[PDB]
């Protein structure tokens, strides 16, 4: 019932830098469905195909929300179609969330990450993963906040387990 | 695989006019679901709700596409939340139909059929419940179409099994 | 500076059945313009670019509100971009208006009429220009309503000076 | 003919952090007037309201696209109504820019900086003007970029006057 969101890279699922977090992003989409959370994504390839993939696995659901005219990958147990951008898409895709859970990540996942914070969604980073889920991390207000406004804290986690961890810890 | 968008009046379950539609809402509903097709509605009450309900009872998967970050009815497989208005909610919605029925509806329900056509979405009138579904059936150009373009035909159908029937005959 | 919002027929502007409403969405414009009310409409051809025109032959204000990435007639004061489909940049354009005038129309304008409505703006219908102008007239509940909770009265006008007429009484 | 896009903090006028951006703030909308483009903004107050009266002072055109069915700073030339939540307005306000001016801001700010350069839209910041504007250079590949698809260059300017030659050096 809880719903996290898991946002990432997008692109081919078998090359870099998406290839080196397939273990990462199968453990992670394994041990929320284990966990009994509807997962929620993007929709696309890359992070979000494989932390499908893992959810799928061990029987959970995830939810896909797409950008304009995109199929989805394979393994959503429900694919939603939207009509809209990428960016505009996200948005929708953040009011889903009880959380979110950051890997790796070009400019659509940075501009998730933000917008889970104005949006008073909180965020987990999983470090060691590059991208702006590292990235961003150098720039937080206190170590825990994205603006001045303070709206929510970002976690910050290195390991799967320890994510999982937080979200249980609310 | 095939998704059906089931649009129609909102409000009390429990009153006119959505209650003396009850026996076809749940007729509708457990059809849908044992001819295995996908459900999608505005997930709010009214039609929306005992549709559900019957899809639901009959083990079938109905998803709801909700305004802002509202709840939508208890009967829901998902529930998506998308922080957009009525209307525009009701667009996202239309992506998701390969087939839209109407049951009744008030200026919401109408929008919908009229949206769905400009989609060119077919759309299956279900006659003789009231609301907007029968009156939009009074200004049909060519008794099939609701504009000069006419980009997809508008189907009537007086029953239940009249209505699936046309689903397949597609 | 009340903001009246004209919505018509798309189209090619010199051939039917856009081009016999020639003078009266010219004159809509001019008279609009003359009565210093600011103009919103969806920025593309047809009565769209007729009114535009009328407008700025008048010395008036016409901002256009456009779908995704298109031009906009070449007469709009200003041009305003969306990102967004047809339907969608509809309802933004809703939203811009204190009163609503339909000429002519296909299904984007039957939208765009009901939504009116349903976001309780007043719409003041110019009847004998054809199109759904025309043919919503026919299914008017008391003859003023779209919907059975009489959101806004819709007026009808046979007259360009009986329209603003209308605006003007509010 | 060009059309430049700024944003900024939002927030009363007279107040920090806007308060101590008020001269590089009227400067700028004054500039941009003198220049002849025109001028896209969220029409809130903050940032937005002064950029505003500096541009209206000139004589130059500055129209606001506001969150919701929002009223808009007193010195819009043409206020336009979404419907859509701050940060989807947000994106609409982007496709609306052939470049876009950063100063101070918070979050919200913060969005629109990433989301221009997603949509590949040059970027220049005003530096020294604090929050996200200043903040966001701490992150940049290679002295440009937000990510590493190299969509566009994100200028930097320390003055008003850098800021207007940069946007005429295309």
């Amino acid at each position: 019932m809880k719903k996290v969101v898991v946002v990432g890279y997008s692109g081919p699922v078998n090359k870099s830098p998406v290839s080196e977090l397939r273990d990462i992003c199968l453990e992670l989409g394994r041990t929320l469905a284990k966990k009994g959370y509807l997962v929620f994504n993007g929709g696309r390839d890359g992070v979000m195909e494989l932390v499908s993939q893992g959810v799928r696995e061990a029987g959970g659901t995830v939810v896909g929300i797409l950008p304009d005219e995109e199929a989805g990958n394979p393994y959503l147990s429900v694919a939603v179609k939207t009509g809209l951008d990428f960016q505009m898409r996200s948005f929708v895709l953040l009011r889903n969330a009880d959380v979110v859970v950051s890997i790796g990540g070009e400019i659509g996942t940075a501009i998730e990450i933000l917008g889970a914070y104005a949006l008073g969604k909180p965020v987990i980073l999983l470090r060691g993963t590059g991208g702006w889920t590292d990235r961003i991390s150098q720039v937080l207000i206190d170590g825990k906040y994205l603006d001045n406004r303070r709206i929510v804290e970002i976690h910050q986690a290195w390991t799967v387990e320890e994510a999982v961890q937080i979200i249980e810890q609310i």
